[PDB]
């Protein structure tokens, strides 16, 4: 389905895609291979959908946080640069694109948000979030505003949520989610108060913040290096500086490494490797991209040493040091989807902060909590003995849901025994190969009919039935993969329903005696 003897590249519409296209033409001049650069909308959502059918671009550019999901789903080629090429880029940039001990992409550039301020309106930018309300009252008296930034993407609000102790995954313990802790609450409450007190507008997006800053209407924005080009063109006298503190603590931006992955379905992997290693990741390659839209602190040592004298890059790295490198684990997609919704709902008043972050903590934890319950149930059903290990400090839900599933699922296996035996005989489950096939079937069976807990119990009960069979034919090793597939089916297709029901607390409530 992907065309051979050509390279299609996807990169986000805020990056230097014209610069990338020049590196494309320089690859074409020397090889006669034509490089097409596209910047589709929602490309981080559209990559997994199309790559999963063997389609999409040869090369996908995004921050590293989305690459573990892609690698887990088999969408990316392992990359195997020799040691002489590895030594040309900073090791911590390689760490960002290492997943299960394999390099799954090429690192390009280190991205961190900074505070961007109009030196003509605000010769001394605030050191603290707390002084922005008073500052805004002062600028409003002159027909200006203190601060506008994109409230539609959680990335821009995360530094403030994280300042007083909010976090995604404790360092990575995916059992420890920091989305609804007191630190997160205090950060998002301060944001909502800025909106309530009319210092910010809940509808402000990328375009509105950018235009307001570049036209000199607002004294400050929050943005990455890519934004500096449009500000150069604007003639705004701007500075790039350390983010304001919150409760005396630094803002901690989530740090992204812009990364180039190679489609597993691509029949041009050697051309892609040749383009990325010998044309893009060179002094002339990165300069071409950088001149269009700044990359930040580039992964390439030679060229990073030239750019590091720029005070805007120094400020970028200063914000990077105070932030955290994002996790690349497959949970990150769901974490971002949850926190985006929480910030938008808290900002608009659809939900309170406590409500919004409660829903976001449930969404971020949903996968791991589902798998915990389902894997424990399938294993104990297969072996006749429960798992002895602790459920966690935050897993009282997990223990109650498993108790409910045991009580309710007891009957479902017994009543549907004849029908389960038939369906199992109608499939040929014999090894890990056959378990792959089940997902399509379960999806299709879960794709029609009504969404309720009874049907979820029926699905998991068939899972346990299969786990028992797997154990009988010495395929015990296939139980965890089966449990992952049932979890994947359940979470990927019913996420929004499950968050609505308060996830597994809902399940325990619905069948309470
Ligand atoms: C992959 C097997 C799966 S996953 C699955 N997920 C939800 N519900 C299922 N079953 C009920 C239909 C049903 C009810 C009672 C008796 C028999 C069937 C439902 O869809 O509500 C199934 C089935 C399933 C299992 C065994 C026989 C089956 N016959 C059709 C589906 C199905
Ligand atoms: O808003 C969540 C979003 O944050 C990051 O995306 C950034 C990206 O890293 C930057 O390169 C820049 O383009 O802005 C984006 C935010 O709009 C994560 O990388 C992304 O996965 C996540 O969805
Ligand atoms: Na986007």
């Amino acid at each position: 389905k992907i065309e051979e003897g050509k390279l299609v590249i996807w990169i986000n519409g805020d990056k230097g895609y014209n610069g990338l296209a020049e590196v494309g033409k320089k690859f074409e001049k020397d090889t006669g291979i034509k490089v097409t650069v596209e910047h589709p909308d929602k490309l981080e959502e559209k990559f997994p959908q199309v790559a999963a059918t063997g389609d999409g671009p040869d090369i996908i550019f995004w921050a590293h946080d989305r690459f573990g999901g892609y690698a887990q789903s088999g969408l990316l080629a392992e990359i195997t640069p020799d040691k002489a090429f590895q030594d040309k880029l900073y090791p911590f940039t390689w760490d960002a694109v290492r997943y299960n001990g394999k390099l799954i992409a090429y690192p390009i550039a280190v991205e961190a948000l900074s505070l961007i301020y109009n030196k003509d309106l605000l010769p001394n930018p605030p050191k603290t979030w707390e002084e922005i309300p008073a500052l805004d009252k002062e600028l409003k008296a002159k027909g200006k505003s203190a601060l506008m930034f994109n409230l539609q993407e959680p990335y821009f609000t995360w530094p403030l949520i994280a300042a007083d102790g909010g976090y995604a995954f404790k360092y990575y313990d995916i059992k420890d989610v920091g989305v609804d802790n007191a630190g997160a609450k205090a950060g998002l409450t301060f944001l909502v108060d800025l909106i309530k007190n009319k210092h910010m507008n809940a509808d402000t997006d990328y375009s509105i913040a950018e235009a307001a800053f570049n036209k000199g209407e607002t004294a400050m924005t929050i943005n990455g290096p890519w934004a500096w080009s449009n500000i150069d063109t604007s003639a705004v006298n701007y500075g790039v500086t350390v983010l304001p503190t919150f409760k005396g603590q630094p803002s901690k931006p989530f740090v992204g490494v812009l990364s180039a992955g190679i489609n597993a379905a691509s029949p041009n992997k050697e051309l892609a490797k040749e383009f990325l290693e010998n044309y893009l990741l060179t002094d002339e390659g990165l300069e071409a991209v950088n001149k269009d839209k700044p990359l930040g602190a580039v992964a390439l040592k030679s060229y990073e040493e030239e750019l590091a004298k720029d005070p805007r890059i120094a400020a970028t790295m200063e914000n990077a040091q105070k932030g955290e490198i994002m996790p690349n684990i497959p949970q990150m997609s769901a974490f971002w989807y949850a926190v985006r919704t929480a910030v938008i709902n808290a900002a608009s008043g659809r939900q309170t902060v406590d409500e919004a972050l409660k829903d976001a903590q449930t969404g971020s934890e949903l996968y791991r909590q589902s798998l915990e319950i389902i894997s424990r149930y399938l294993r104990e059903q297969a072996t006749g003995a429960a798992d002895t290990a602790p459920m966690g400090a935050s897993g009282a839900t997990s223990r109650k849901a498993l108790e409910t599933l045991r009580r309710v699922g007891d009957g479902v296996q017994r009543n549907h025994e004849t029908a389960f035996q038939g369906m199992l005989r109608k499939l040929d489950i014999k090894n890990e190969d056959d378990v792959k096939s089940l997902s399509r079937v379960m999806i299709h069976v879960f794709s029609d009919g009504v969404t309720n807990w009874g049907r979820i119990v029926t699905l998991i009960s068939f899972g346990a039935f299969v786990a028992k069979h797997l154990k009988t034919i010495n395929q015990e090793s296939c139980i965890e993969p089966l449990a992952e597939s049932i979890t994947d089916v359940l979470v990927r297709t019913k996420r929004d329903w499950l968050v609505k029901q308060r996830g597994w607390d809902g399940f325990v409530e619905f069948f309470h005696v």
